[PDB]
C-alpha cells in the first residue's frame, strides 16, 4: 500500500544518509584513550539524528495506535450523494485507522476512563476523504472556541501536571459544573463506553450533524455511526486500573494481535439520514452536537463495509505521522453550521504545522493521496516535489490555463451545498435551540439496565470523592441533579454531602435503542478472546490437561495462555508475569488444586489471585477435570453460580465456558444500592 | 531572579488578546444565530492557533520526569581543591534546579517503571549555570557515546507497533544486552530495588562520569560526583510498583511536590571522591569508563554541601519541561575527562535543544537564564528577546574598543582546559583494551546485597526475561549473566525452563562494597512524609473515634495520615473505592471495623485486600483496639505486625516499623 | 525592524471589518504567516510585538514561551480562580466587539459581485489626473517593461487591456513594442479628474531640509575649495545635507569623484574654482562632467557658482537660460535662487513628450 516508501536493512554494510559506507560503534579519538574529535562525522550524523527523533504530540488525542484496511460499499449511492467511494456496489476504497484516548500524553495508558478517538482515512478516487469520529456520538461543548477551555480543565493542572491520563480532579468537574453542556459526554464517559475492552468493540461516531449532497445540487442532513461486528463490550472500572499499571498497551496490542492473526476488526459504515427540513423537528437542534438523533425517530442505513486487516510496519511513520483533518472532505460531502464543527475545520490544518514542522505534511507517504495532484502551492520547508509548470498563477495563458478550475458544472470540482445560506446580524451568540443541557443525558441514563445504572454512578462516585473543593462538589451535585434526583442522591452518599432537591424541569422516562452495551446481548463472535489455563509442573497429568483444552478452545479461534510456575514447552507465562486483566475467562485444571490452598517464583497468594479477580470482575471463570471443591472453596466462589463451570468432560466444559465468554460479563456479581 | 520579572498575573481583570486588546472567547462570530462562523473572527483564531500548538516535542530520553527549585550551601571554602566560585566560601548559597526522570517512558509514562533515573541538577552561579546531569545509578550502559541510540532504540517500543511502553521487558532490549557487555553493571543496578525507587527523595545521585577539579594554579584532581540523600535508600517491591503505575502514574511527582507543600523539602549532601590523576588505573579499572565505580573502600567522600529542594514550580510547562540541561555548562574550577561516553554527551544536549525549542535561543526562557550579565557576539535566530545595544559584535575591533574582552586562565576568571591534559597517539576508532572487563563489576555489586536483595534480582530478571519471545535471545542473555554469577544464571534459567551454561569462573570473586545496598542501609534517618492508612467504618462512631486519636498522634510526628472508610465524612479522607495499599507505607485498621473484614460503594473485599497486599508487600501493619489478623492470614507474631489496645503504644510501634519500612522475612528465597 | 510582525487582526475597540474580500482573507495569512517566522507560537512575546498594557489570558505553553503564568486554573468557566479572567464585550471591560450593525443575507457562494465589474474606468480617472510629462513618464514605463516580455502574445493581450484604460495609452505604448494597438473602445473612456493623486502637480515640496546638495570641487586650486567651504556654510544653515566632492579627501571634502554619483544629490553645484575638470588613475574617465550632466538629464537643479559659468555648462550642454540652471558670483543670491530650484525638485522641461 505504502510499498514504493519501504526501505529494507535485511542485508548490506553501513551507510550515512548519503550513501558512503561508514561504522557507527566507536568514537574517533586522539589517542586509544583520547578526547572525541570534531572531524568525526559519523559520529555527529547519527548522533544528531537521534537527538532530533521526537515530534511534538497531538495537542489531544496523543494517546492511540492504527491500522490500514478496506472499505467496500454495498451499493451505488448516487441518489443521494455524489461521493465518488460510495458510487458502486462492491466499489473499494484503501483506509487508515487510528484509534485514541483524548486527555493523556504519549505513553499514558490505554485503559484510561476517557473519551476515545476513532480517526478514519478513505484515499478515495476524488480524493483523501477523513471522518475524525469519536466512540461517543456526542460532544462535552457547542462551540469550537471553548476547545482549549474544556481541554486545559481535563488534563493536568498546569502547576505540577498531575493527574494524568483523568478527569477524576478539581478542574475537571469544575468545568463540568460550570458548562452544562457537558452533561450528555459526562455520562457517556462514566459509563462504559469510558472504558472500553478494546478498540474493536466499540463504535465510532461523526458526532456531528453533516450533509449528503446529489450531483443534483440537493442535500440530507447525516450523521455517521460506524456500528462494530464485534459487539459492544467494556472493562470494569478496577479491572481498568489495573490493567493501566500491568499493560499499558492493552488495546494497542489487542488491535494488533487481532490483525497478526486474521481477525481484522470491522464496522458496518452507517448513517441516519434526514431532510434539510427536520434540522429543528425532534425537539433539539441537529447543529447541537450534545444532541443524537435517538433510532427511533430515523433508522440506521448501511454504506459499506469498514475492514482494518494490516499493520503498520513503521510506527512512527505511519501511525504517528497520519495527519487527519475534518477538512479533506470530497465532493457528495458538505459541512453544517454546528458551531463545533465549523471551528474544527481551522484546527487541524493549523495544529499540523506544529507537528509536521512545515507546510509539506500532505507529502508524507501515509498522508498523500492515490490520485495526482495538480495544483499552484510551491516551495516551502521539505518540499518533496519539483514542479515543471514553470507558471504557477490562475488566471494564466502561458501554461494554456491549467490546472482548469474544477466547480459543480466541471472537473468534478468540490461545491457547497447550493441550497445553504445565511441570514441576520453578525453575532457572537448562542442559539437558544441549544439550551437544554439535560434532557438528553437523562434519555442516556434511562435506556442503561440497573446494573449499568450502578456502575455509572460508582465511576461518578469514585471520581467526585477525588475532588478536594466543597463548592465545586457541591455544584456537580446541582447539574447531576437537573439529569436526575436519584443519580444526584446516590453519588451524593459517597461524598457525604446532601443533594438538593428535586428539580424535574428536563426529569422524563423516554429511553432510546443501542446505547446500553450491557443490554446489546452476547458478543456475536468470541474470537480473539483471551483464556488463561491455570496449571502446574508439579503434576505433569495438570500439563495434559492444560493441552487437551488448549486445542479444544484453539480450534474454535480463542487465544491460550497456559499459566505455570516455570516456562516449559506447552506453557506459555509463569505465574510471576501472569494477571487476570490479561484474559476475559479462567479456568483452572484440577490437576493444579494444591496451588490455590508460597514460593520465590511468584508473589504469594497468585495463583488463587487471578481466579479471584477475575471472578470479581465478572469474567467466566471454572475447574475442568471433576475435582472443583478445592479450589472453589480457596476462591469463595459458589459451584451453582452464573458463569461458573465446572466439568470433567473437556468438550463439555467447552461448550459451556464459550456460552459464558459470549455473554462476557456475569453482572450478579456486582452490588446495586436499595 | 528572571523568573519573578516573568511571573504574570491573572487572579484580576478583564480578558486580552495577547496584544492587550480587551475581547471575550466563549462564543465564534457567525452569520446569524444559527449561521456559519466567520473567517474575520480574530478573537477564535488566536486562541486556537495557540491552543494547536502548546506541544513540543518531548525530550529525546528522560521525557517522564518532575522539578523543583532550591538552594545549595557550601561547607567550606574549596578553594584547596577547586576553583569553582560555588564552593569557594562557607555557607555560601546558590540557587538550585533539580529534575529527575525515567528513562525510556514517553512523557505520559508511569513514574513507577522498573528504569534507570535521571537526576539533573542546575547550580545558577555567580560565575555561570552549572550542570551536573546525572542518574540515580552510578555507572552507565555503554562505554561510547556513539552507541546511545543502539541502546535507546533497544529499549524503547518496537517500532513496527511502538509496544511495550516504558518496559526493558522485551526481547529487544535483552537482544542488545546479551550482545553487548558493557552493558552488565547497569542492568544488575537496574534489576535491583535502584530500578524501583520508593521516591525521587530516597534516591542518591551521580555524575556517572569521572570530572576534573582544577584549582587555579592549573593542577587538576580527578573526581567522582556522588549526591547522598538524607531521607535514606528506599524502593518499592516490583508487584507493588506494577499495581502503582496503573492506580497512581503521578506518585514520584505528587511525593515530591507534597514533601516540599508541607516544609518537608528534600536534602542531599553534595559529596565527591577525589583522586590524583596518577590514579587513574591505579584501581584495577580504567577512570575513564563510564560502566566502573570507585569502590568508597579505596576512596572516601568529602562532603561539600547542602543541597535542599524546598520550592515547586509556578508553571510546570515553562519551568520544568522547558528546562534544558547541559554537560556543557560547565564552569571555571571544573573540567571534563577523556570517557567516551562524556565526550560526546558534549555535542548531544546543545544539538538536541534546538528540537525542542524550535530555535536557538533557548537560554533565554526564564528557566535557563543565568544569574549574572551576558556579554558575546551572539546574534539574531529566531525568538531573539534581547535587543544588542553594541553595534560591532566582532572580535578584534576598535569600535567597541575591544569588548567583550577575551578571558581564560589569567583574565576575566575564564573557563580554561586543565592545562595537564594532554594527547598522544593515532586517530583511531578503537576501544581501549582497559575497558574490557565487563564482569567483575557487576559480581561486586551483586555480592553486596543482602540475600533477599539478590532474590528481589534474580525475581526481576526472571520476570523480564520470561517475557522473551526469542529462545535464541534467553540462550545468548543467560550466557552473560553466567559471566557474572552461575548462581544467578541457574536461578534465572529455572524460570524460563532452560537450562544454565556451566560455570565460567573468569570474573568471579567474593568481593563486596560498601554504600550500594538498599536492604543493608539500615532503617530510615526519618519517617516524616511517610504515608499511614487508618482503615476505619462509618459504623461505629468508636472506629471513628479511634482513627481521630491515631491521626492526632501520627501527625505531629510529621506522617501523612489518610482515614478511610465507606464514604467521605467529617475527618474521612478517602473512600475504600479509591483507596490501595500503594497509597501507603503502613496500614493500621481500627477494631470497630472489624465487620467488613459486599457492598455498592466499593469492590467485594476491597477492605481486606488493602490490608493483605500491604503486608504482602512487606509494610508494618497493624490493628488497633485476633479476627482481623485471622482474616488477612497474617501471623500476630510477625516482624512488623502490631496488635496493641493502648493507642501510645501502638503508635511508637507502629513508627519504628516504617523506620524499618519493609519487613523482608515475608519473602521467599531460593534454596 | 526584521521581526515587527503586523496583522490587520491587530484591532481595537472603535474599529471593524468591512466585506472587502481582499480584507477578509488578509485577516487569515498575516497570524498564519508569523508561524513561520518565528517558528513557534509566542511571536507576540518579542520585546517589538508586546503590547503596553497587562495581558490576560489562557493561552498557555507552546515553544519558546517566556511568561511564567501564575493562574493554575486557565478555562473559562471557572470557579477555581473565581471566574477570572472576565469576559469583555460591548457592555463591560471595554471589550473589542463587531458593529452591531452589521448582517448578512443570502447563499453561501463562491461568487464575484457584478458591482465589481468596471475594471477600467478608475484606471483612467487616475491617469487624466497626471500632468502631460507625467502621462509621458507613465507612458515610458510601460514602453520600458512591456517592451521586455518576450510573448507576442501577452503583448497583445497588455496592448487590448491598456486600451479598454485609454486609447491613447495604447497608441502610445504600441509605438515602442512594433504592435499596432486595437481599434478604440470606448466603453469606459472619460474625460474626469480628481484631486491629490498627481505628483507632478502637487507642487512645491514644503521643506527642502534633508535635501542633498553636491558640490563639486578640485583639491589643484585652493580658491575651489574655499568656494566649496562657504557653500556649504550658507546651505548648511538651512538644513540641506551637503557633500564636497574632490579628486581625493582631505578636511573639508567629504567623497571622492570615484565614489561620487549624481543619484546621491537632489541638487549640483560646481564651483567654478573647479571649471578644469569639466583623465586621473584617481577615478573613471569623464566621472566629474558625468555628475552634472546626469543630474541636468535628470532633472535637478544645477548650477555653477563664483561668477564664471559658460565653461561648465557649456562642455555639459547645458542652457545657462534653462529653468533649473543657476549661475552667479554671490554666494548668497546662488543659494536663495538655488534653494527655490531644490523646491521645485524636477525641471520636468528637459523631457521629451510624444507630439
Ligand atoms: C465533535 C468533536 C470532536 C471529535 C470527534 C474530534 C476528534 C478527534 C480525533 C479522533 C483526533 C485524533 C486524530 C488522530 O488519530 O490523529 C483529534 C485531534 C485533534 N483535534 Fe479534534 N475532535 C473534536 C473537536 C475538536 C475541536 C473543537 C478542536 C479545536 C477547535 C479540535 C482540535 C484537535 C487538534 C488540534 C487535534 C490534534 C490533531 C493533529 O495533531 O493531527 N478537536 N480530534
Ligand atoms: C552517563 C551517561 C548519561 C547520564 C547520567 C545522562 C543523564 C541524562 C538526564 C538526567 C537527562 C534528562 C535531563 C532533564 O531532566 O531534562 C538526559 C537527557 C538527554 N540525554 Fe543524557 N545521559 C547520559 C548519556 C547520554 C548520551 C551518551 C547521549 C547521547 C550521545 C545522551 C543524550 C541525551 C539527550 C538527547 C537528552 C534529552 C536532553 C534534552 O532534551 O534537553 N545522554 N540524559
Ligand atoms: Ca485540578
Ligand atoms: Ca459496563
Ligand atoms: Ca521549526
Ligand atoms: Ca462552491
Ligand atoms: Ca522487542
Ligand atoms: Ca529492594
Ligand atoms: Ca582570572
Ligand atoms: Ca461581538
Amino acid at each position: 500500500p505504502l510499498a514504493a516508501y519501504e526501505v529494507d536493512d535485511s542485508t548490506g554494510y553501513l551507510t550515512s544518509d548519503v550513501g558512503g559506507p561508514i561504522q557507527d560503534q566507536t568514537s574517533l579519538k586522539a589517542g586509544i584513550r583520547g578526547p572525541t574529535l570534531l572531524e568525526d562525522f559519523m559520529f555527529r550524523q547519527k548522533i544528531q539524528h537521534f537527538d532530533h527523533e521526537r515530534v511534538p504530540e497531538r495537542a489531544v488525542n496523543a494517546r492511540g495506535a492504527g491500522a490500514h484496511g478496506t472499505f467496500t460499499s454495498y451499493a451505488d449511492w448516487s441518489n443521494i450523494t455524489a461521493a465518488s467511494f460510495l458510487n458502486a456496489t462492491g466499489k473499494q476504497t484503501p483506509v487508515f485507522v487510528r484509534f485514541s484516548t483524548v486527555a493523556g500524553s504519549r505513553g499514558s495508558a490505554d485503559t484510561a476512563r476517557d473519551v476515545h478517538g476513532f480517526a478514519t482515512r478513505f484515499y478515495t478516487d476524488e480524493g483523501n476523504f477523513d471522518i475524525v469520529g469519536n466512540n461517543i456520538p456526542v460532544f462535552f461543548i457547542q462551540d469550537a472556541i471553548q476547545f482549549p477551555d474544556l481541554i486545559h480543565s481535563v488534563k493536568p493542572r498546569p502547576d505540577n501536571e498531575i493527574p494524568q491520563a483523568a478527569t477524576a480532579h478539581d478542574s475537571a468537574w469544575d468545568f463540568f459544573s460550570q458548562q452544562p453542556s457537558t452533561m450528555h459526554t459526562l455520562f457517556w464517559a462514566m459509563s462504559g463506553h469510558g472504558i472500553p475492552r478494546s478498540y474493536r468493540h466499540m463504535d465510532g461516531f461523526g458526532v456531528h450533524t453533516f450533509r449528503f449532497v446529489k450531483d443534483d445540487g440537493s442535500s440530507k442532513l447525516i450523521k455517521w455511526h460506524f456500528k462494530s461486528r464485534q459487539g459492544k463490550a467494556s472493562l470494569v472500572w478496577e479491572e481498568a486500573q489495573v490493567l493501566s499499571g500491568k499493560n499499558a498497551d492493552f488495546h494497542r496490542q489487542d488491535l494488533w494481535d487481532a490483525i497478526e492473526s486474521g481477525n481484522g476488526p470491522e464496522w458496518d459504515v452507517c448513517v441516519q439520514i434526514v431532510d434539510e427540513s427536520q434540522a429543528q423537528a425532534f425537539g433539539f437542534d441537529l447543529l447541537d452536537p450534545t444532541k443524537i438523533i435517538p433510532e427511533e425517530y430515523a433508522p440506521l442505513t448501511k454504506l459499506g463495509l469498514l475492514k482494518l486487516d494490516r499493520n503498520p510496519t513503521n510506527y512512527f511513520a505511519e501511525t504517528e505521522q497520519v495527519m487527519f483533518q475534518p477538512g479533506h472532505i470530497v465532493r457528495g460531502i458538505d459541512f453544517t453550521e454546528d458551531p463545533l464543527l465549523q471551528g474544527r475545520l481551522f484546527s487541524y490544518l493549523d495544529t499540523q504545522l506544529n507537528r509536521n514542522g512545515g507546510p509539506n505534511f500532505e507529502q508524507l507517504p501515509i498522508n498523500m493521496p492515490r490520485v495526482p495532484i495538480h495544483n499552484n502551492n510551491r516551495d516551502g520547508a521539505g518540499q518533496m516535489f519539483i514542479h515543471r509548470n514553470k507558471y504557477p498563477y490562475t488566471p494564466n495563458t502561458l501554461n494554456s490555463g491549467y490546472p482548469r478550475q474544477a466547480n459543480q458544472n466541471a472537473g468534478r470540482g468540490f461545491f457547497t451545498a447550493p441550497g445553504r445560506t445565511a441570514s441576520g446580524a453578525l453575532v457572537r451568540e448562542v442559539s437558544p435551540t441549544f439550551n437544554d443541557h439535560w434532557s438528553q443525558p437523562r434519555l442516556f441514563f434511562n435506556s442503561l439496565t440497573p446494573v449499568e445504572q450502578q456502575f455509572l454512578v460508582n465511576a461518578m462516585r469514585f471520581e467526585i470523592s477525588l475532588v478536594k473543593s466543597e463548592e465545586v462538589k457541591k455544584n456537580v451535585l446541582t447539574q447531576l441533579n437537573r439529569v436526575s434526583h436519584d443519580v444526584a442522591v446516590r453519588v451524593a452518599a459517597a461524598i457525604g454531602l446532601g443533594a438538593p432537591d428535586a428539580d424535574d424541569t428536563y426529569y422524563h422516562n423516554n429511553k432510546t435503542a443501542g446505547v446500553s452495551i450491557v443490554g446489546s446481548g452476547p458478543l456475536p463472535t468470541i474470537k480473539t478472546l483471551r483464556v488463561g489455563i491455570l496449571a502446574t509442573t508439579s503434576e505433569s497429568s495438570a500439563l495434559d490437561q492444560a493441552a487437551q483444552l488448549r486445542t479444544r478452545l484453539e480450534k474454535d479461534g480463542l487465544v491460550v495462555t497456559v499459566v505455570a510456575e516455570t516456562l516449559r514447552e506447552g506453557v506459555d507465562q509463569t505465574y510471576s508475569t501472569a494477571d487476570a486483566t490479561g484474559f476475559d475467562g479462567v479456568v483452572v485444571v484440577d490437576g493444579a488444586a494444591a496451588l490455590f490452598a508460597s514460593s520465590p517464583l511468584f508473589p504469594t497468594g497468585r495463583p488463587l489471585q487471578i481466579f479471584v479477580d477475575a471472578y470479581r470482575w465478572g469474567k467466566p471463570v471454572g475447574v475442568c477435570g471433576g475435582k472443583s471443591s478445592e479450589v472453589l472453596d480457596a476462591a469463595d466462589v459458589p459451584e451453582d453460580g452464573d458463569g461458573v463451570y465446572s466439568e470433567e468432560s473437556v468438550d463439555m466444559f467447552v461448550e459451556e465456558f464459550e456460552k459464558g465468554l459470549a455473554t462476557f460479563r456475569f453482572t450478579d456479581r456486582f452490588a446495586l444500592d436499595s
